Formats: structure tokens, C-alpha cells, sequence
């Protein structure tokens, strides 16, 4: 149970749309549902956005601390020039991954994320600048033994991104689209038998 609440030196949702769950730290357990984008059943802005350059790092922060085990992903989608970030809110297949991590593999499985408040995300140098809207998961792992179980902590920040270069992402996403129950990352025991590999849910990290 945690919020994805702040970017770099912003307020609780300032730079970030305001998720359903700022006052329960609830999750998003349906991943056909809206929810599963922003965390947000009706779109709603953000007040502010946060200016950075492609290449720049963003760092996005989780409340308390990221805790249950599992993997933390980043996605961004660009808002058209002929578009407000305030009223665009990232529909259809536009979203590609920026960021994933890995477990390490033993006799239990290690998480790059267990017990970090700050996590910092790589804004890629090729892509075009413009507007962004940034999204934050980590998908709770503990009781996704069963349809349905996994656990997903959302939110999106609101970036204006200045610098960039030409290259747009391949094969984008949509959520709800890119995500299935039955995926092999989202339906998991991970303590028994302990996997030996896994396959993060969605397309591959885009990558210069
Ligand atoms: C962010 O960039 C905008 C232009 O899009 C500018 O008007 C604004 O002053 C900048 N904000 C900060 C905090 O630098
Ligand atoms: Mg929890």
C-alpha cells in the first residue's frame, strides 16, 4: 500500500494527476479497467508540470516506500502539439516503456525496488520534445497466484520535455490494451516452485 505521489522537488500531486488512492494507498486490481492507466476512474489534471530535458533523469517517488514484491515500470506518451496536457489523457496505443527492472534469482527472489522511496527514470535522448504524460507501476506480487491477485500502484506525472531528437518508439500500447490477466509476470507464484526467470508484463524498454 502506497501512492506514487511526487516528481523530483513537487508537492503530493502537484506535478502529478491526483490517483485514486492519495488517501487509502489502495491498488488497481482489474487490468482492463481505466484505473489501470493513471489510476483514475475520471481523468483530472494536474496543476503544474514539470519542466526536463530528454536525457535527463526524473526521479518519481513512491509513500512510505515501495515494499511488496514485484516490479517497478515507467511509460511515457507524448501529447500532440495541437494538444493540451491538461485535457490529453493518453488514449489508444501510445504509450512505450522507458524503464523496468529484474528480479535476482535464488533460493527467493530479490527485488531491485524493496524498501526505495526515490526511483530514478531515464528520459531517453532521441526522443521528439514536446509533452509528456509519465506513468509510475509497481505491480505487488505477494497473493497473484490467482486471477486477478496482482496488485498495481499507478500514477502519471506531467512533463514538458525540451532538447530531444527525431526517433519515435515502435509498437506503443494502450491501457487497458497492453496487459493480461493470465500474463505470465501478472499471474505468478513467486514463492513456490521460485522461478528461475520473468517476464515482465507489456512491450520491451525502449531504448536509444
Ligand atoms: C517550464 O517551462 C514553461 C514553458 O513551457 C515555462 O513557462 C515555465 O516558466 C517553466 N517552469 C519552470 C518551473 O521552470
Ligand atoms: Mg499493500
Amino acid at each position: 500500500h502506497y501512492t506514487w505521489p511526487r516528481v523530483n522537488d513537487g508537492a503530493d500531486w502537484q506535478q502529478v494527476r491526483k490517483a485514486d488512492n492519495w488517501q487509502d494507498n489502495g491498488y488497481v486490481g482489474d487490468v482492463t479497467s481505466p484505473q489501470i492507466r493513471c489510476f483514475q476512474a475520471t481523468p483530472s489534471p494536474a496543476p503544474s508540470v514539470l519542466n526536463t530535458t530528454a536525457g535527463s533523469t526524473v526521479t518519481y517517488w513512491a509513500n512510505p516506500d515501495v515494499y511488496h514484491p514485484g516490479p517497478v515500470q515507467f511509460y511515457m506518451a507524448r501529447v500532440p502539439d495541437g494538444e493540451d496536457i491538461n485535457s490529453w489523457n493518453g488514449d489508444g496505443a501510445v504509450w512505450f516503456k522507458v524503464y523496468e527492472d529484474h528480479p535476482t534469482f535464488g533460493a527467493q527472489l530479490t527485488w531491485p525496488s524493496t524498501g526505495k522511496s526515490s526511483f530514478a527514470v531515464p528520459i531517453p535522448p532521441c526522443i521528439k520534445s514536446g509533452y509528456y504524460l509519465l506513468r509510475a507501476e509497481q505491480i505487488g506480487l505477494h497473493v497473484a497466484q490467482s486471477v486477478g491477485g496482482a496488485q498495481f500502484y499507478i500514477s502519471c506525472a506531467q512533463l514538458s520535455v525540451t532538447g530531444g531528437g527525431s526517433t519515435e518508439p515502435p509498437n506503443k500500447v494502450a491501457f487497458p490494451g497492453a496487459y493480461s490477466a493470465t500474463d505470465p509476470g501478472i499471474l505468478i507464484n513467486i514463492y513456490y516452485p521460485v522461478p528461475t526467470s520473468y517476464q515482465n508484463p507489456g512491450p520491451a524498454v525502449f531504448s536509444c
